[PDB]
Order: C-alpha cells, then sequence, then structure tokens
C-alpha cells in the first residue's frame, strides 16, 4: 500500500536528513522514507540541532549508503545535491526520477541551515499535494 521515496545525497549528513525527517512527518501515512548517499559521512549534528528547532527528532538516523534493494523497489528517487544524480545507475522504469536542488549549508551561518531546512519542507508539502 505505502509508496517508496528515497532522498539521494552524497555523505547523507545534512540536506537528505533533513528531508528524511520531514519526509517521515509529513509524508508518513502513505510513504515510507529513506535517505542515502554513494558514500557516507557521518549524521551532521548541526543537522540533528536544525531538526529539534522544528520539534523533528532526527537523532535515532543513520548515514547510509545507497541500497541497491531499496532503491529498486523504490517509487520515487529525488536527488538534492549537485553531484548526486552522476553517482546512480540507471534506473529501471518502475523508477520515477526527480532532482530538487538545495544548497549546501555546511560550513555556513546558522540562518543558511534553518532556509535549506525550510525549502526542504516546502518541497516536501508541495510533493505531499500533488
Ligand atoms: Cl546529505
Ligand atoms: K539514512
Amino acid at each position: 500500500d505505502k509508496k517508496t521515496i528515497y532522498f539521494i545525497c552524497t555523505g547523507n549528513s545534512c540536506r537528505s536528513q533533513m528531508a528524511e525527517g520531514w519526509g517521515k512527518e509529513i509524508l508518513g501515512e502513505g510513504w515510507n522514507v529513506y535517505s542515502a548517499g554513494i558514500e557516507t559521512h557521518g549524521v551532521n549534528p548541526k543537522a540533528i540541532e536544525a531538526m529539534k528547532e522544528v520539534d523533528i527528532d532526527i537523532s535515532n538516523h543513520t548515514s547510509d549508503l545507497i541500497d541497491n534493494d531499496i532503491l529498486k523497489q523504490s517509487d520515487l528517487v529525488v536527488t538534492l545535491c549537485s553531484d548526486a544524480d552522476n553517482n546512480l545507475p540507471i534506473l529501471p522504469p518502475n523508477v520515477k526520477k526527480e532532482h530538487w536542488g538545495f544548497d549546501d549549508p555546511a560550513g555556513k551561518e546558522w540562518s543558511e541551515f534553518q532556509r535549506v531546512r525550510d525549502e526542504i519542507k516546502l518541497a516536501i508539502e508541495k510533493f505531499k499535494l500533488r
């Protein structure tokens, strides 16, 4: 019954972790939500803190490599970063792919972490109402 959305960004540390957090909160009733990257850089504490400000707990999340099994049965794969698409294999027709680009908040102002977090929320809300 539930469909599957896969948020992809190299590192699975910041943008994709926020997407997974918002995805579970907003899309949870009709979607299984996952996030991954071609390589793992660890869940950034600033991403955990950014989600904590808006009452979303992402402290139990893990920084995961892309899983072949989850990828093949995904209804929608969403790349969120500049090099994420280049690091994906050819996806079969049952899997849809979209690019929702967001700026990298790594090493930037706190207002930028908040902006990117909120832009991701807006994109996921727009997705739910398609
Ligand atoms: Cl990320
Ligand atoms: K993850």
